[PDB]
Parts: C-alpha cells; structure tokens; sequence
RNA sequence: GGACUUAAUGUCACGGUACCCAAUUUUCUGCCCCGG
RNA sequence: AGUCCGGGGCAGAAAAUUGG
C-alpha cells in the first residue's frame, strides 16, 4: 500500500547501455555485457534521441546484495529479528530459472534457524526476497508482488527536449593488459556517463507487507554499487569554418605555398596553450625587420589582408565559443582540409554456453571473527608529465557505429584532465600482484570465480575516478621515428602526444572491506608513497616505458569504520561517498562519531613483503651530466609564436607548482625523456650491431628484451632530463646566427639563411643536466656491464645531446653519479704531427686580384653505394682529432646576434657595432665556420660537385642552365652523392664528423692597434655584395668554377687609411667590429664515427695543408683578414670490443699509412707531392701565405675613390671588350696572381 | 498514477590501465665586387 | 651624351606529419 519514491545521487561516472531487447539481448553479446549497467531507450525509428533507465531487477539484486551482507556481519541478530538463510535454489519441477544467476559466494550463518518459514510468518528476508508472494515470474499482469521495483527515470534535468544521447553519453574505450608483456590483449567499447547534469535517477519501489521496512532502509542506504560507480541513496560554425579553411587553403595554393598548408594548421592548434591575445592583442611574431616581407608564415597576404589580421577578423566574427574551442575547431578544419587531398581484437565474454552447473557456493564466515573496513584517501601527484589514452580522434560517436590527430590525452566534459577508475585499478591490481609474487592473469568469461592471489582481496577493495582541480589545454610533445640507417628523417614517421603538465595533484581513495588489514596493502601503500627517498613510484598511465606517468601517492591519511558494532553509524553516514574532498582537509579535531584513524599502520622500513618483492623491482640510478657546448632542442613549432622572430628554439616544458595553483611563469628548460630514451637505444644497437635488421615483432636479440619491442614492454624507462644549473648565468640564451654560402659567389644564397637559437654553455662554465633511468631485477651481469657502456660511450661524448650536432651543439664531456644508491652501477664505472710538404707558389714571388676562379672541369665522381650510418664498423676508423688554431692575421669573428655590441650606436646612429663570437662571456668559434670551409675545402680538393649553388639566376637569364648536367648539387640518394658529402653529410644523411667549438684561453686578448684612433675597437672598409655579372660576362664561356681569395697582410691598408674609410666616407653605411692579435693559442676537436681509410687521410691533410699554407676564415676574407692554419695534436681511435677498453692514438711518425691512400685514389678521378696534380696545385697556390715578401692586394675602383686611387687598370679599361675582352678575363681570374698590372 | 521500459526464491562486470615499439629532426662559414 | 651612382639584397627554401 504504502509506496516509497527513492533518488539515485551519483558521484562517479556511471555506464550505460542499449537496452536492445531481451529476446535480441543474446543477438548482442554487448547486451550480457552491460547487464550489470544502466539502459538506453530510442523513441523513433531513425535512431533518434530518448530516454535511458536502470532496471528495476538491477536495484533489487543490489538491495539482496545489501541485506546478505549487512546480516552476515550482524550475525543474524538484526535488533532481535532473526532471519532464515533464504532459498536460492530453483527448478522445482521444470526449471523457470530467473534471467539471471548469482555465480556469486554468498554469506550465510552456522545454523539461523529460529522457526520453519511459511507464507504465515515469513521472515523479514523472505518478504524482500518475495518468496511467499502472490506473482510469479512469466509476467505481472498486476501489482500482487508484496515487493516492486520499478523503474527509475531520470531527475529534473530530463527537460521535454528529448536529449540527445551525445549529451548524456559519450564513448570509451577499456582494456586489459597482461603482466608479462603490455600489449594490449583485448579491448571494448564502454558508454561511460557523466555525473555533472544526468547523474541523478529517480524511482519508485512497492512494499505491500510490512514487516520489512528497517531492513529494507538500511539496505538502501546501505548499496555502494550501481551500474559500475558510487551512489547515494535517499527516499523522497562547421559550415562557415569549413568554407573559410577551404578559402584560405586554395589562398595559400595559388600562393605556391602548397605544403605549407600544414605547418599553419599545427601552429593554430598549439594556439590554445597561449591566450587570446596571442593573435588578438597586435599579431603573431611580425618575420624579418627590414625585409619589407613579414614573418614568412604569418605576415603573409591572404584574400588581400594579411593572415595575421585574417584571422584576427575571424576571431573577432567567431567569439561566441571561446578561444580553446574555436581555436582547437579551426585546427580540425585545417586538418580535414589538407586531409581531403592530402586489426586488433575484442573480448566480451558474456555467455552461458561455457557450462550451466551455477551450483550454490554457501559461505560463512568463522564464529568470533572482526571484520572491519579501512578507507585510504590522499593525494595522487605527478613527478612527471602523465597522458590518458582514447579511442581515435572524433570517432567516439557515442550512440552510433560503423579533430582528428595525435594521441589524444582522456578530458571529460569539464575538458580538464582525468584518471579513469579502471586504470588506478588496474595499476593496483599489478601491483598487488607484484607484492604477492603470483597470480593469475585477467581471464574473462569464467563462469566461476577466479580463486587467485590477488582476486581474493579485489572483491573486498573500491575505488573511486579521480578528476583533475585543473583546466587548461595541454602541450604537444612531439616524436619523431629516426631511421638508424641514415640518422635522419624518412617518410611517416613523425606523430603527436598531448601530455599533461607535470606537478598536478588528484584526488585518490581506496576503501577496503576485508576481515583484516593485509600485509600486501599496507606494503604497496608505502610503496605508492613519496617518503624521504622512495619518492613514489606508482607508475600509473600510458606510455610509462617512455617516462610519463610516474605518480607518486602523497600525503597518505587513515581512517577505518567498524561494522560489527558500529554499522549503523555507517547507515547513516554511508562511508563518506562523494564527500572524500572534504575528507582530505577534515581535521583530526573534526572527526565523526567513531571512525579512530587506523593507529596499527607501520613504516615504511617495517613490512616484509615491501624489501621482498615491491622495492626490488626498480632500481632507479640519478646521474648529472655537463656539457660546455651550446644545446638547441628544435622547438620549431613553437618557435611560430612569442616575439623574438626565430626559426629554431629550444623545447621547454611545463611544471605545476605544488602547493600553489597554476603554472610558474619561468618554463623549466629541459631536453625530453623521448630522446634521452632514443639516444640511449641508438648506442646499445650500435654498440650490439642489431640495428638495421628486418624487423623486431618475433625478435629475441639482445634490444627486444633490453628496449622492448612490437610484443614486449620495455623493461627499461627513462625520465624528463632537465637542466637544474639554471640561475647562475644570467645568459642563459645565446642567439647565434647561421648561412649557407653560395659556392659560386662567396655569398649567402638566394633564400638559405637558417637562423638558430640554441642555449649558451661554455667548457670552464657548463650546463648542469640532471635525470635518471630505471633498472629492473631481471638484468643480468652482462646487461648490467652493456649499460654502465652505454653510459661511458655518453661519458666519451660519442653522442651528442640536442640537435645540430655535425656543429658542436650539446657535446657532452663527462658524466657524474648523486649519493642516491648507485652502488650497483657505480663500480663497474710525444710531439704532435706536422706536413712538412711546402709549396713553391712562384706565380709571382718578387697587381693581384684578392678572389679567384678555381675551375675543375665536367669531371664528375659519386658513390652510388652509401656507406650505412648504422654500427660501427671495425675496421673503419672512429676517433677525435685534437688541433691547434693558431692565429697569423688578425681574426675576425662577429657575433651577429648583437648589432650594437661594441655601443658605438649613441656616436654614429644606424652603424653596425658587432662583437667578437663569445658563449657565456669566454672566447669561442662557432663551430659552422670550421664546418663550412672544411667542407669547401675538402669538396674543391675533390672536385665533386657545387655543395651549394645559386640556381635560378639571371647574369649578364638561368645561371644553373649554364652550368653542365654534372657539377648539380648533392641530389636524393638514389642517383648518386658527393664524395665531399659523403663525409660531411648531405640532406638526408647525417654526417660522420662532427665539428667542435674552439676555445682558445692563451694568446694576447686583444689586437691593440696601438696609435689607432678609435678606442678599444677598430674600423674596417665597407664591403659589398658580389655581382657575378662581371665574372661570368659572356654566352659563349659556360661557367667559372670555385670561389677562393688569396692570403695576405692586406689588413695593414685597413689599418692606415682607417680615418680616410669610416670618417671621409660611409658615415653610417659602414660595418665595424674587433679583430684578434698574433699568436693565439687554440684547441678543437673533429670527431667523427666509421670512417674509410682512405677518407681519413684526405681529412686530415686538408685540415693541415702543410707548411707555408693557411686558411681562410672570418670577414674581410678578399682583404686578407683572418688568415689561420690549424695543425693536429694527436688524432685518436677507440675499440669497440671490450678488450680493448683504453682509447688509443695512431704513431706520431707523421701518421705513416693514411694519407698515401688518398693520394694514390687520388689519381683515379715516400712523402706527398701535390703539385703533380694540375687542380691540387692550382688550389694549394691560392692559399699559399707569401708573409711567414708582402705583396699587396685590394680591389680596383671604377673612376675615383673617395680617398685613394693612386695612379690604371680600372674597370672601363679592363671592362671594355677592345682593351680585355672578357673571353681573356675568365682567364685572369683563374690563373693564380695574374699579371693585370 | 496508467503509457513508452524490467521481471522477482539467484548478475564478482570494483570481472578488464587504449595498455604497447618507434631520437623535431640531418644537411647550411654571417659571408661580401662593380653597372642604370 | 650626361651626371650621379651601391654599402644592404638574403633573412630559411628543401625532406617526413602515418605505419605495425
Ligand atoms: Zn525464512
Ligand atoms: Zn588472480
Ligand atoms: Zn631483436
Ligand atoms: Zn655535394
């Protein structure tokens, strides 16, 4: 009669799923699937929106489930209303079983026996059981049960708006991971709900009898479980977008810049990390100063108006979503625009084909016993950067079945960060099972339970989802797939992770409702917990080999409620569900009634099984690593944001303060765990030559179980190494600027200025890289032995950190261990050679021309046969080579990146002030200088090929059409490739060497220049960009060939007539700086890594031409400024055996054996005679230093300089075809010092 | 409240981490000769 | 035939943004 109206208050989200039909339930397995869960109706028949419900049946299992419990732990004295054990048992006379079995352990007494049950007296669980009823099971046909439970529809938010599913349903995917391995084993598709506006149900329930309301209430307010989440119980623009994105993408196409129609797309959707101002507040970065061009992405004219203001337009039009949701939405239309042109397994298990026995399993608990319950409930922070995974992008598509990029990281409908439920559960699970030490692996589908280790106590444990108190978009790791065999870049290997930031705190509970305490618990608790040096090591997430998602579980309180004794106080309070926030800051002083903290919890240092098999699993090793180099992490993507116009930043990450909300507005520069891990197996393969094999899916070599492979987790990961070294500079960033001279004109190229932006770092002053990796006890002594190599080769600096590094970029130099206990690792870790060739150089030795033409004929030599960049190879030397650079003619090296270092601004406005090249206030020489003359050098003594040539000119049109089909630059890899190439490297191809940064630390600082004018700076002559016209003036001739200036003391003429070059003329339009003295000591070193035999010796002659020769570098070149030759210390060679550990140095007897080699190859395209060679000779005489006579060489004028001019041989003369034709002036600027006069 | 949507003497879906390999990267001197 | 002429033109193109 009297009818009870109850609520459902979810705290977590819940599932639900299509109900189908219980006739069409065994057509979908999913149906036996989600039997557990909610229900999903469907009004129409185009599968419209509806209404979603719990069954009825499903609450009152949950209430039997409640009232077997709540009795069994009351020993059957319910305020002295005994109950009988009940009947579970059907088939009677021809089966009519329920719809469902119990398969479950149910809980009875010794005897509850009080009195044989009738439908007179039935007891109190027989009437909520419904056993004396007066309605079957085939139907009701009418309300005669004594007990109903009816549906329970939704609460007030189910508005008459026939929401849509999409708002109240949104698809997931979840998995089970074996132990062994970590590949996924199965997967399935889920409907978790949300909690937020459709977390309420409502519904009624009938009880006609009467003696059954106090057990009845208190089951209801007893249930902790419905539809796989907490309860409370209580009784009562694509279209616009789209054309725009079509717009703008055939806008760039007609602006050629078809490919570029990608790179925007990712800048936009990194937008979001960054505010509205970012495009609203002026612009994006504006590009190039003075280029009157803009930045070249940004600044670029589309429909007219420029994409910095087309966008802010559209912004403008478009701020009813906001800015992450237009500004991610707009990202997915890029995508799909570019898009447009441009098998796993499932496991259900839900069936009762495997057997049909479900026999009765009666369970009673020992007489006396106390069983308990405990609540665990803290803080889940992480020390590291933490990524959820998901189902493909946008193909969630809740209610229906068969922006789109990366790995997207799991956001509710709050789009904040979140960890589900089953993942912290199955992150205990595993570590459970590992503090056990066996088990059984997740089988579904077991009509049986699964009486394991570690299942035991999984019934008797609960957990809660945990979101994040944080919303704010997350940063864009990104990975690349680099090919061992050319330690480049190949096609579809680049993707995205979008991880979270590190530091985050989250909310964590684990209630246990078990007899006792375990052991095992209280041991996994402690090794979760952050103590003094465990630190946390709950490993919780995705991609936990790589190094994200390392939790480590902090302040750690405990409360334990008695259910003997004190269950009704539980009744009442219903354990806190959903009210664990408050519990985190609730006070000792504000405990509840009962509810003692659990005062029998130990130390950390107390428990058995925590020093068996918890601890020892990981053994995790810190080590400081230096590097006196500058280190650039190629943030390019970034880079297309924040002022400062540069293509090519370092990567930073983003850390969450603890304690305090929000990110610091300092990022933490750092270098990512992805290459600490990728350097790492880089080395081990090349050091076990496994690289380069067919495949690893099968493999058991010696990566597949080091460095995991398609099957197997690794068993090693790794960290976020970052840089702690970080207030002590006051520099820390250093802008060094970077060209690609022409070959042909001495002159940068056309479009090839790749400015950089790396950090500063100097040998005497180095940055300070801490981080660690982690160790398994599986390792045997000889896996132990490969690593403390693998972190020797590292102490070597064969491997360089950050990229660039055929520069010198991030060279390490040594490497230390903390006092963390390392102990396992920490034990096992004459006179210098001179050429004495000497050339004659006798063209003229008792007027010159400062450039020269070095031409070298069609004759064209490549190696279709790549030599492989994978392990290396024995035979083929690897080593350094330590050199002196000395210093003749003043040196002179700018530092570009201040115009207005040496601040003779405020004198002379608009006059360029450049700096000497100096990394954290210490002399330095960029280390790309050495790299591009050697390569010239090497490349004109080769006569291969124009490494870098000025195509698509006009000479007085198609300057490369002039030049024959031989000379082309170093092309794909297919055809053929420069022998200069392939030892320094062309695209596509990493170089062997490795050039370094010169550190000089001797020799006078300063060319004083004593009697000059200008104070503590000097002035130089203003220079001016070639013009090749002149040089290559007439059809008929084809083309000159190399560029080469001459060595001589033409910097004295600069250093007189100073006040007649930066005073008389040029006021303003003029370039000064500061020059080296005489007799500057240097050392750099030229790594390099499996080099010919016969390569070694061209490297290092051409390094040290010999004696009476130098080279060229720095400015002022065609005035005979910076003239230096470089002589080898001691050239060096490791072993790659472990024999052979001490490096060792090839005999000082003028390195017998190498260079003959090369010479004698030479020829096919006892001491070394160059001028038997008509191009060696030729390029030899034009580096000849007639100063250690003093010829005299400068530039001609055309009529009259400003001051000078002393007087013949000007440019009419010389230019006129009568006086000297132009067929005689190629000629003359070939042949080495031509009599002009 | 009937009506979309359940049977009732019996659901461990707290019975399952979208978990796994793939180094944002190699290559490039901040260089300098005459032409409407 | 009739005097001035320049001292800043490059300031990144080119290679991958999907495969088991
Ligand atoms: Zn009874
Ligand atoms: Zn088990
Ligand atoms: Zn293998
Ligand atoms: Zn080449």
């Amino acid at each position: 009669d009297m009818n009870i109206t109850v609520e459902l208050t979810f705290f977590e989200p819940y599932r639900l799923v299509e109900w189908f039909d219980w006739d069409a339930r065994k057509k979908s397995h999913s149906a036996m699937r989600g039997q557990a869960f909610a229900q999903w109706t469907w009004k129409g028949k185009g599968r419209t929106a509806g209404k979603s419900f719990i069954t009825g049946t499903l609450v009152r299992s949950a209430v039997i489930k409640a009232v077997e419990e709540l009795l069994s732990l009351n020993n059957g004295k319910w305020e002295g209303v005994p109950c009988c054990n009940g009947s579970f048992q059907t088939d009677e006379s021809k089966g009519k079983k329920p719809s469902f079995l119990r398969k479950r352990h149910t809980l009875q007494w010794q005897a509850n026996n009080k009195n044989i049950c009738d439908k007179e007296e039935a007891c109190p669980f027989c009437i909520l059981l419904g056993r004396f009823d007066n309605a079957g099971k085939v139907h009701e046909r009418n309300k005669d049960y004594d007990i109903h439970f009816s549906n329970f529809d939704l609460d007030h938010k189910q508005e008459k708006n026939d929401l849509r599913l999409v708002d109240i349903a949104s698809g997931r995917i979840l998995n089970r991971v074996d132990f062994d391995t970590g590949k996924a084993k199965d997967y399935f598709r889920t409907w978790e709900a949300d909690y937020e506006t459709y977390g309420t149900y409502t519904g009624r329930i009938t009880l006609r009898n009467e003696h059954a309301k106090k057990l009845l209430l208190a089951s209801l307010g007893f249930v902790d479980k419905l539809c796989g989440a907490l309860c409370r119980i209580e009784v009562i623009h694509n279209d616009e977008l789209r054309k725009q994105a079509e717009v703008i993408v055939e806008a760039f196409k007609q602006n050629d810049k078809l490919e570029k129609i990608r790179i925007l797309a990712d800048a936009i959707r990194t937008l979001r990390l960054h505010g509205e101002g970012v495009i609203e507040k002026d612009e994006l970065p504006d590009g190039k100063e003075e280029r009157d061009k803009g930045h070249h992405l940004w600044d670029i004219k589309v429909q007219g108006t420029a994409l910095r203001t087309k966008l802010k337009e559209l912004w403008q039009s478009n701020k009813d979503i906001g800015w992450r949701k237009f500004t991610e939405m707009l990202g997915s239309n890029l995508y799909l625009i570019y898009k447009k042109e441009t098998g796993d397994t499932e496991y259900y298990s839900k069936a009762h084909d495997s057997e049909g026995s479900d026999l009765f399993i009666p369970v009673t608990p020992p007489e006396g016993i106390e069983t308990k319950e405990w609540i665990i409930v803290g803080r889940l922070k992480a020390a590291t950067p933490f990524y959820f995974g998901v189902q493909q992008p946008s193909d969630s598509i809740p209610g229906k079945e068969k922006e789109h990029a990366s790995f997207n990281i799991l956001l509710d409908k709050e789009n904040r960060y979140r960890i589900p439920r089953s993942a912290l559960r199955g992150a205990l699970r595993r570590d459970l099972r590992t503090a056990f030490g066996s088990g059984c692996n997740v089988s579904l589908g077991g009509q049986i339970l699964c009486n394991c280790k570690v299942c035991i106590e999984m019934r008797r444990i609960t957990l809660k989802d945990s979101v994040s108190d944080f919303s704010e978009p997350p940063e864009i790791r990104y990975r690349i797939a680099k090919n061992p065999g050319t330690a480049t870049v190949e096609d579809g290997s680049l993707f995205d992770i979008e991880v979270g930031p590190e530091g985050l705190t989250f909310p964590f509970v684990l209630r246990y409702r078990g007899h006792k305490f375990p052991e095992q618990l209280s041991s996994v608790i402690r090794y979760w917990e952050e103590n003094d040096g465990k630190n946390g090591m709950a490993w919780l997430g995705g991609l936990d080999s790589t190094g994200k998602g390392r939790f480590a579980l902090k302040d750690i309180k405990i409360f334990e409620w008695d259910l003997n004794q004190k269950i009704n106080e539980y009744i009442k309070e219903r354990g806190m569900r959903g009210k664990e926030k408050e519990l985190l800051e609730m006070g000792e002083s504000s405990l509840p009634d009962g509810l003692i903290p659990y005062k029998f919890f130990e130390e950390r240092e107390c428990l058995f099984p925590y020093k068996e098999n918890l601890k020892p699993q990981w053994s995790e090793v810190q080590y400081t690593i230096e590097v006196g180099s500058p280190l650039l992490t190629a943030d390019t993507i970034s880079a297309l944001t924040e002022p400062g116009n540069r293509a090519a930043i370092a990567y930073k990450k983003r850390v969450y303060n603890d304690g305090n909300n929000a990110i610091e507005p300092e990022p933490r520069f750092a270098v990512k765990s992805e290459t600490h891990r990728g350097i790492f197996r880089t080395a081990v393969g090349r050091r076990t030559g496994d690289l380069g094999k067919e495949d690893h899916e099968d493999c058991t070599c010696d990566m597949c179980i080091i460095f995991g492979n398609e099957h197997e987790s690794s068993k090693i990961r790794f960290e976020d190494l970052e840089l702690i070294n970080g207030n002590e500079f006051e520099k820390l960033e250093k802008h060094i600027d970077h060209v690609a001279i022409d070959r042909f004109t001495g002159g940068a190229l056309d479009k090839a200025k790749f400015d950089t932006y790396p950090l500063a770092g100097s040998p005497k002053k180095p940055l300070k890289l801490k981080g660690r990796f982690w160790i398994k006890k599986g390792f045997s002594g000889d896996h132990k032995l490969l690593i403390t190599t693998a972190l020797s080769d590292i102490r070597d600096g064969l491997y360089p950190l950050g990229s660039k590094g055929g520069v010198g970029y991030g060279w390490v130099a040594g490497i230390s261990i903390d006092d963390n206990v390392p102990d396992d690792f920490k034990e096992m870790i004459n006179g210098p050679i001179n050429n004495d060739y000497v050339h004659p150089g006798h063209q003229s030795p008792k007027i010159y021309y400062p450039h020269y033409f070095l031409d070298s004929g069609s004759k064209v030599y490549r190696e279709k046969d790549i030599i492989t960049h994978e392990e290396f190879t024995e035979e083929l030397l690897s080593g350094k080579i330590n050199c002196k650079l000395e210093t003749l003619t003043p040196l002179i090296i700018p530092d570009t990146s201040d115009e207005n270092g040496l601040k003779l601004q405020g004198n002379k406005p608009g006059h360029k002030n450049y700096k000497f090249f100096n990394i954290n206030g210490e002399l330095m020489i960029p280390g790309s200088e050495l790299r591009g003359m050697l390569r010239t050098h090497f490349e004109a003594l080769t006569k291969s090929c124009f490494a870098i040539f000025g195509e698509d000119s006009t000479l007085s049109k198609t300057l490369g059409g002039k030049l024959d089909k031989a000379l082309h630059p170093c092309t794909g890899l297919s055809d053929g490739l420069c022998p200069g190439c392939h030892l320094f490297g062309t695209t596509d191809y990493k170089g062997r060497v490795k050039f370094g940064f010169a550190k000089y630390e001797n020799g006078p600082e300063w060319l004083i220049t004593r009697g000059n004018n200008p104070e503590r700076s000097l002035t130089l002559g203003v220079l001016e960009s070639p013009r090749p016209a002149f040089s290559i003036p007439d059809d008929e001739s084809e083309i000159p060939g190399r560029k080469f200036y001459l060595h001589h003391n033409g910097w004295r003429i600069i250093r007189q007539k100073q006040l007649e070059i930066r005073e008389t003329v040029q006021p303003e339009r003029n370039v000064t700086t500061e020059v080296m003295d005489k007799g500057n000591v240097f050392s750099f070193d030229v790594r390099f890594e499996n080099l010919r035999e016969w390569e070694l010796g061209l490297l290092l002659q051409s390094l040290d031409p010999g004696k009476n020769i130098a080279h060229k570098l720095g400015k002022g070149k065609p005035y005979g400024f910076g003239s230096v030759k470089i002589k080898i210390d001691s050239l060096h060679t490791f072993k790659i055996n472990s024999n052979n550990d001490k490096i060792k140095r090839v005999p000082q007897s003028d390195i017998r054996e190498y260079i003959n080699k090369g010479y004698q190859k030479l020829i096919e395209w006892v001491l070394p005679q160059w001028h038997v060679i008509p191009h060696i000779d030729k390029l030899y005489k034009l580096l000849w230093v007639p100063f250690l006579l003093e010829p005299d060489v400068r530039y001609p004028v055309l009529n009259e300089e400003s001051k000078g001019y002393i007087e013949d041989y000007t440019y009419k003369k010389l230019g006129d075809k009568d006086n000297l034709p132009y067929k005689t002036r190629v000629k003359g600027l070939t042949t080495p010092w031509s009599p002009w006069n």
